[PDB]
């Protein structure tokens, strides 16, 4: 009947994102240079740094995955290519000294065929990427892959609620990817009206996944290295970055001079440009440019450096302590203005602030 | 009694940019969801879109295009009674299409309604600035007593009491929206308004008891705002600025800075009132030319279908009854839009 | 330990935080009564007062304001003789109501005596901090010598300060610490109360004694005046919205083909000159708007629209029954015109 | 589970989130006392300390700050002999008070020995994270060797951190992690506390031991200083507001016809080289302001006006009695001047 308790709970929940909070410094006994940033995603997947490059056609291919793995991270080779081409990218990364590599797979009828070639190429993890992870199609596809490959690392997403996280874990997924709408090139929340603020989404999903011993991945919305520290402190084992990697030298594509500086193309996989590469349509992403940042090593050094400093401020020896003990404090828009530089004209741009 | 003095600053309101829709378990794909909606027995739409009854938005060509897309058009009342009845008759002659017409609360209101009924209009829109007026209530009772089977759309209102008053007067559809229009200054020049998402939610809460649908009119800037309006209790949304740049809109295309634009102004603006001193409650402006209506409608329905898919809603009734929101700050809004990226090209659904 | 734990308890609201809730209405906007009674000998046909500033109100402004049904406050940045002649000029042109600003100094009573001889209708004892012992002692001194004189005291922003001035003998209290468009008090001194909360807090106290309050400062559109009156104020005082009017002092200057007029705070460097100075105001310019009658028509028109939305037959009903709803910053962007390139200016929105 | 469920419970306020509520005042701004006592051997006529940065305070700045009634902290980006000569130069200029900054290294004890022999008045054991064991162990090592030396330890932003440094030997605590105008700690590390909540939380613990705190960073206008003192701080520390005066280190540059001075964070690349460093500061420029005396007069002038609004005859009354009121971003826009095109620059606003 009309006894709709859902009607009066429509506007009950509240959500927080990175710019809403700060990490509260605590007693510390460990220097930043001696903290442990290693993380374990499964029994056959350990990362020395908690950084994964996104599986997008302007972010990660073979050269990016090789450079990411040599930094201690992981690269997800995108799926906007043929099955044999993607397997050739995976095989190229594997032969380069026994490095880790991942590959993205869509939820289509041809998914099992693509996963077969990736497993034959000795892929370490597949990423069942989709816009709405909490669908029956993704759930059924996780179970079919789990039955065929019991020892394969499966990364499933994207989700933003605890119930969605529970459904993917009991379907076979050993890693859950969190993020509906936070991406720098994403318009899902604008054209569809759906999303969860990324920090609340990471906290709600990690709350459910910690009951089963499953890690979660913070995917999208990270603009500065401090946002990565907040995502890990909110419960995530590892973060996935797109915009902060699209400008590095190992990224696909060359440099074009724009506004007098070198720029690189960065576009969403749900944009018009990306969807036509693998084919009106209602897009959920945009196309654009990010500044050129030189080699990947210089960017990863700044990222890890900011994490080590933040863990020093919080007294975290390893990521598990930060995940379980770090406390936040909420601030208003005025607090954000105070957090950034203010009332001073910046002359030289810093390696970690633009 | 100091009850009214102590409750002045108690209520709180939310707009579209304050909230997001929470994803839920989904068994349906966006292309297999149903966007149909029923306002009454004699007024069913294939898509939940109504074009605003404004002189720069909807005339005969716009109403014909809206109906052939599955929606509805409201012929504006800034014309003679014979001209509005003739435009209604043109739309009906184009294949029995659904069409509406706007009527004010004046002395010639019944005369204009008499001519619109003879033209076989499908719905009368008694539109006024303050729907919670005694004159508006009396007019609805005067029309309902004369035409017991006529679809009467009354507005605009923004509170639960006003919704109950118009329903008890005879209105079978209620229009919600005081202030949120893109060309509206009512909240600025008069200080009166209710945040549109809270207004829709409060009016639908009262209207759902009596089985009366509400129209979310004004404030919609992207296709995601329409999803939030329907999820908040609205059966159908009304759009103005989203339809002004469409080729089927009345008025020719102007050239400004080489680009193509179309005039868009509020019915309470100075220019609109001089057509048919003054204290205006709207402004006059221009919007970019968007081309044929079919391209704009495709993007709007596509975002709605994607939104219903995220929420696991097969039909619009499930969205109204089950969709949950989450509140966010301004920082959440900035995260929701694209950010820290130099946009290269404009998207079809993101301007 | 109670004062230490209550430092951050209070919350405050301003005009852009709220909207008025429409209500059942049986009255058309052209039927409403905008009259207001400040005292037995001070009745206004419109709830509008022009601020006592040297770029807003002099003889010509006060004459035009009073003819529209309002009131003008002649500023005090002039000699006693010159201010007495300004007041007499307004009285000699039809017997119009007029007010005059007076500061708290040793010269205060001498200036008040000349204004009273000029048949001034209301003295505005305007100071930066109305909640001081010097201002209170001055109000008792003036009321003792002039029992029938209308005394407007300010500025204050708390219920405690409102009660102190009423018990001192003031019959009208002026509210506003910081919200002025040219004011920097909250920036340079860190002190203030959000104007809508200040009006409501002071009106809550003043209504117990049957004393009206003036909402002074922060009004940038006609809708802000409606909110201030609905929050408990009997009348509003405007500065920036009258500084561009032709009847204001100063000439019109043209900048990039558009006319402007000078507008500055009385605590700015320029006003007090007319290194050792620490100002609490800035100096700037506002667009030229032409005759006062056009601005007043838009102002009263916007008020009549708002009173119609609220079902207020008179200002006393709106003062006691109007309800607000709070909104965020996204609600403010929705309230203003948005996502449309504005082609031409409106007479009440620029 | 308790630590997991309390992650997002606390809420923090900054300067632009609140205003000071005006109260009854029997005291004029010119007759209030702005003196403060940090310890028995460190008393200041005005509550101003210039930051220990290579673009803010050296010998000339500390001399001018001391002659104005404040204190200057010699930065540590120089050899031990250079810093001792700078401290000695300030002492030779009429027995003026001077402070010196010291880092937490193995060289710290040797640097402190040379500063003590130069008759330094207070050392500033400054570091990025004052709530670490190395900073605690260093304070205890310095306190044991110099029981009468004024030790200012920081930086911190938590009551627990304040207690740890107090029990280690520090008689003055410096509050501030993030709010600096040139600081990017909160951006690149994600760590910080809104400055006004940090000052209030740390002063809450410090006052239970009779220990003063220093509000360090985030002050953009004179009103922010009044809020920091009213939040519980005995004295404020300024960097950006002092870097543009003549007495600060560096020389004047020209940019777009105006005069500027270089101002950079000590955690910036330029300050540390004086691509392996991960900086927590930026390099920039600030407009030239002239002699220090003109800036100090506007700062103290804002404090005297704010204390007059609050009815605080001394700084102790302001810390113990001043009440705040919270406001939204709309209230912040009302606080600043608005809807008026500013024509002239005020000596205390932009
Ligand atoms: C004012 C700032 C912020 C600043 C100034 C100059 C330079 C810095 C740099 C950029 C170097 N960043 C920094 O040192 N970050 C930091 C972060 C977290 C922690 Cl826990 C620590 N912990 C230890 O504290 C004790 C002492 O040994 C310190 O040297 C350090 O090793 C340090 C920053
Ligand atoms: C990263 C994003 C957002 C993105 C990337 C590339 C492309 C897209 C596009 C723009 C194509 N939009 C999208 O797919 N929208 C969407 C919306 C709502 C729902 Cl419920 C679904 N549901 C189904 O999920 C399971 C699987 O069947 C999927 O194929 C899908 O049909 C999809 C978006
Ligand atoms: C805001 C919109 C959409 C708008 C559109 C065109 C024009 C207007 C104008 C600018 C004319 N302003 C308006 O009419 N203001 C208004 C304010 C308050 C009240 Cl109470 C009323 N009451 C109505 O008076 C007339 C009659 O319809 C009565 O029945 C009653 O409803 C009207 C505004
Ligand atoms: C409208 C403003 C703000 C303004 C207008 C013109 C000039 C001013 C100036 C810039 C001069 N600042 C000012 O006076 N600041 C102020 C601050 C705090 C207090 Cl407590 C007081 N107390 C007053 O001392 C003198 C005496 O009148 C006392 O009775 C009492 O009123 C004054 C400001
Ligand atoms: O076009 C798209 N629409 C919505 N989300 C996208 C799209 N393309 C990439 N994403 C997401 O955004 C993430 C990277 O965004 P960023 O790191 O914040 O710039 C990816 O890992 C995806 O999860
Ligand atoms: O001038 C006016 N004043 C106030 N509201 C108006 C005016 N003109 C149109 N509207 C409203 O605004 C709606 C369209 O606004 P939009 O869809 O946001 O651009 C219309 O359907 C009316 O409800
Ligand atoms: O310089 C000043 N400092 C602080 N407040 C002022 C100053 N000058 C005028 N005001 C106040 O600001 C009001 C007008 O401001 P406005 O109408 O909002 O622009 C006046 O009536 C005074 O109450
Ligand atoms: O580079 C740095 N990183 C972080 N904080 C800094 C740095 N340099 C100075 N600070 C802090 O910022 C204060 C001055 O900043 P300001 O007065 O707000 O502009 C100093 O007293 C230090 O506490
Ligand atoms: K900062
Ligand atoms: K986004
Ligand atoms: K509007
Ligand atoms: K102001």
């Amino acid at each position: 009947f009309q006894s709709n308790a859902m009607w009066e709970s429509k506007f009950v929940k509240e959500g927080l994102t990175f710019d809403d909070v700060l990490l509260v410094p605590a007693k510390s006994d460990v220097l930043p240079r001696e903290v442990s940033v290693k993380t374990v995603l499964s029994e056959s997947l350990q990362l020395n740094i908690p950084l994964i490059s996104a599986g997008m056609d302007t972010v990660t291919e073979a050269d990016m995955a090789i450079a990411m793995a040599r930094q201690g991270g992981l690269g997800i080779i995108h799926k906007n290519m043929s099955i044999e081409q993607q397997a050739e990218q995976v095989d190229k990364v594997k032969r380069s000294g026994g490095l880790l590599v991942g590959a993205a797979v869509g939820v289509t009828a041809d998914a099992m065929t693509r996963i077969d070639a990736l497993v034959k190429a000795s892929v370490d993890a597949i990423v069942l990427d989709t816009a709405h992870g909490h669908s029956q199609g993704v759930i059924d596809k996780v179970k079919e892959v789990r039955a065929k490959y019991p020892s394969l690392n499966i990364i499933a997403g994207n989700v933003a609620t605890a119930e969605a996280t529970k459904a993917l874990i009991e379907a076979g997924a050993n890693v859950v990817k969190v993020g509906i709408g936070p991406g720098s090139i994403c318009t899902t929340r604008v054209v569809a009206g759906v999303g969860v603020p990324q920090l609340t989404a990471v906290y709600d999903c990690a709350t459910e996944a910690r009951k089963h011993g499953i890690p979660v991945i913070a995917d999208g919305g990270i603009k500065y290295s401090g946002d990565m520290v907040k995502a890990l402190a909110a419960g995530a084992h590892v973060v996935m970055l797109g915009s902060m990697f699209a400008g590095v030298a190992e990224s696909p594509g060359e440099t074009e001079i724009y506004q007098g500086r070198q720029f690189k193309v960065y576009r969403g996989m749900g944009s018009v440009g990306a969807m036509e590469k693998g084919s009106k349509l209602v897009p959920e992403g945009i196309e654009g440019r990010v500044p050129y940042k030189g080699p990947l090593a210089d960017t990863v050094h700044q990222l890890v450096g900011g994490l080590r400093a933040g863990m020093g401020y919080c007294g975290a020896q390893d990521l598990e302590f930060l995940r379980e003990n770090a406390q936040f404090i909420r601030m208003s828009g005025a607090g954000l203005l105070e957090s950034h530089p203010h009332h001073v004209q910046i002359t030289k741009e810093a390696p970690n602030y633009s």
